């Protein structure tokens, strides 16, 4: 059974109001490929130009052909641990997610709680005439390599709803995961190297407030030792085991 998914599950079942914050590593197993390597992806693109608001209105093509060859899983589908990270919100213990990811799994997964730290991909808008559009509208044609254009304007500058180099966070959003972080009762990472602001500090305050701290990672991580459990391993193998530790002491 392992102590660690014991304890996680034992802290959960005990609590009343449950934050989940999760990174890359939570949809690794969805078929989207984590952060690994981004030092030398700026040896390949000037990050400036393909992924900054600036270069952005310089020329919307680098953006768009820049994603064209690093994207890869256009249609993933949420793993077992986002669906774990649902079921233990329909339970009365999850009260929120706070993610840094722009793939949208939580919800598809039935999480009605979602604070986007970097935006999201669900909504496009065209810089000129301001028609918005949902990414489904561009899906097909982006993979078969095409850049997506206004259809009522004709514009290029179709800009996704996404956090690039040169803009602010999302302060609103900030604010409420900030918050969250600081009345919850229990706290847990899942998939996140909380080496960079906000995610490297949202576990500081929660653990100032006196959050149980949980963190279910792959690999560690500098934070680790504030955290009352910390588990080394797959998300989507982990998390429904926990869930249904919980179920089990429920149920008993
Ligand atoms: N400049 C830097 O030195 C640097 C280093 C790391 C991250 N960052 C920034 O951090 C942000 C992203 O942070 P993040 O934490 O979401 O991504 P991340 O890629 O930094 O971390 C993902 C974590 O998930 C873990 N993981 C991988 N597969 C897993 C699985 N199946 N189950 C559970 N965990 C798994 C990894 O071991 C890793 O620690 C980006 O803005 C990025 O640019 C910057
Ligand atoms: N899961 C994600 O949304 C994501 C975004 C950018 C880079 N790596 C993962
Ligand atoms: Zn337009
Ligand atoms: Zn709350």
């Amino acid at each position: 059974m392992e102590d660690e998914i014991r304890k996680a599950a034992e802290i959960l079942a005990k609590s009343k109001h449950a934050v989940v914050f999760t990174g890359a590593g939570i949809s690794a197993e969805s078929g989207i490929p984590t952060f690994r390597g981004e030092d030398g992806l700026w040896r390949k693109y000037d990050p400036e130009e393909v992924a900054s608001i600036s270069g952005f209105k310089r020329n919307p093509r680098a953006f768009w052909e820049f994603s064209m060859e690093m994207k890869d899983k256009l249609f993933a589908e949420p793993n077992p641990a986002h669906y774990a990270i649902a079921e233990l919100e329909r339970m009365g213990i999850v009260k929120a997610v706070i993610t840094q990811n722009i793939d949208m799994l939580h919800q598809r997964a039935g999480s009605r709680r979602v604070l986007e730290l970097h935006g999201s991909m669900d909504k496009l808008d065209c810089l000129d005439c301001h028609e918005t559009y949902d990414w489904s509208e561009f899906v097909e044609d982006f993979n078969k390599g095409e850049i997506p254009r206004c259809r009522k304007c004709g514009s290029y500058y179709v800009k996704p709803r996404v956090v690039l180099f040169g803009e602010p966070l999302p302060q609103r959003t900030l604010f409420e995961a900030i918050e969250e972080a600081k009345h919850c009762d229990a706290f847990m990472v899942v998939g996140s190297s909380l080496v960079v602001y906000p995610a490297a500090e949202l576990p500081y305050i929660a653990k100032k407030a006196g959050a149980k701290m949980i963190i279910v990672n792959a690999e560690p991580t500098m934070a680790d030792p504030i955290f009352d459990v910390k588990i080394i391993g797959k998300a989507g193998e982990v998390l429904p085991k926990i869930v249904e530790e919980v179920k089990r002491l429920r149920s008993e």
